[PDB]
């Protein structure tokens, strides 16, 4: 069982460390909490939250990080071995690349202005990453909602509540114009835009997404908030401005039946959302763990321990 006092006695300064370190980067760059994030959810969608996405390749296994969902677009890996290193200095051996990125998740959602809260830990490093399955599992962005549920109960996040807070992860962050082009000018093979997106909205996203222009570009998920962490992300969606489709979706779907009230809730009231965030979150943080004696302490966060 995952505890939140797992390291209490044996590096109690753990928290306080990752907190410094991410304090210090966004000042360089104000984008490193949202792609911490990031990492934790690609991070626990495949093969549970075992620091697996960490690892680097070898000539035995390929590295997660040329996923689909992966490649040239999660970031913020220095980071992580900056704190782990700061960390392994305070307390040799003992905390898991594991946790250090659930801890780093939570600390920059706070940093951001999101909830505060202690997450369960004790999680153990993978002895492989799992490329195949990493693009198996982790989500698109144009999946259509039934997809994005099977996506969620496929890791073991049953309820759509779970689905429509962890979302809510796109308070701040950025996205590159490439995911979005089929809303913007040929949606669904219609050879029109995205009916779901608002028309004002899409003015806008066509002047920073031109035809034929820059996919790489980035544009921010939530025009409201760009960085800050808070609920304006359901505001947008009631307004038919959530950037991508599987952010309208939760919103907008046929088969939105059940994530409609869950969205204005959250819109509604941000204590509503942060705490359903939290709850969320510490689930999606119990995704098969490898805990006890299973798996390792690793050293560098990148390689398997020899
Ligand atoms: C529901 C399915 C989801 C889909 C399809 C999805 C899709 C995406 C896409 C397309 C990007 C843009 C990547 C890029 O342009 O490089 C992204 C970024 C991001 N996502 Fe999601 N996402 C999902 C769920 C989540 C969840 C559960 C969280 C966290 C709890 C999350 C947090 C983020 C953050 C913070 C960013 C910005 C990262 C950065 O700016 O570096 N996403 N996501
Ligand atoms: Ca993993
Ligand atoms: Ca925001």
């Amino acid at each position: 069982q995952l505890t939140p006092t797992f390291y209490d006695n044996s590096c109690p300064n753990v928290s306080n460390i990752v907190r410094d370190t991410i304090v210090n980067e966004l000042r360089s760059d104000p984008r490193i909490a949202a792609s911490i994030l990031r990492l934790h959810f690609h991070d626990c969608f495949v093969n549970g939250c075992d620091a697996s996405i960490l690892l680097d390749n070898t000539t035995s296994f390929r590295t997660e990080k040329d996923a689909f969902g992966n490649a040239n677009s999660a970031r913020g890996f220095p980071v992580i071995d900056r704190m782990k290193a700061a960390v392994e200095s305070a307390c040799p051996r003992t905390v898991s690349c594991a946790d250090l990125l659930t801890i780093a998740a939570q600390q920059s959602v706070t940093l951001a202005g999101g909830p505060s809260w202690r997450v369960p830990l004790g999680r153990r490093d993978s002895l492989q990453a799992f490329l195949d399955l990493a693009n198996a599992n982790l989500p698109a962005p144009f999946f259509t909602l039934p997809q994005l549920k099977d996506s969620f109960r496929n890791v073991g996040l049953n309820r759509s509540s779970d689905l429509v807070a962890l979302s809510g992860g796109h308070t701040f962050g950025k996205n590159q114009c490439r995911f979005i082009m089929d809303r913007l000018y040929n949606f669904s093979n219609t050879g029109l835009p995205d009916p779901t997106l608002n028309t004002t909205y899409l003015q806008t996203l066509r002047g920073l997404c031109p035809l034929n222009g820059n996919l790489s570009a980035l544009v921010d998920f939530d025009l409201r908030t760009p960085t800050i962490f808070d609920n304006k992300y359901y505001v947008n969606l009631e307004e038919q401005k959530g950037l991508i489709q599987s952010d309208q979706e939760l919103f907008s779907s046929p088969n939105a039946t059940d994530t409609i009230p869950l969205v204005r809730s959250f819109a509604n009231s941000t204590q509503t959302f942060f705490n359903a965030f939290v709850e969320a979150m510490d689930r999606m943080g119990n995704i098969t763990p490898l805990t006890g004696t299973q798996g390792q302490i690793r050293l560098n966060c990148r390689v398997v321990n020899s």
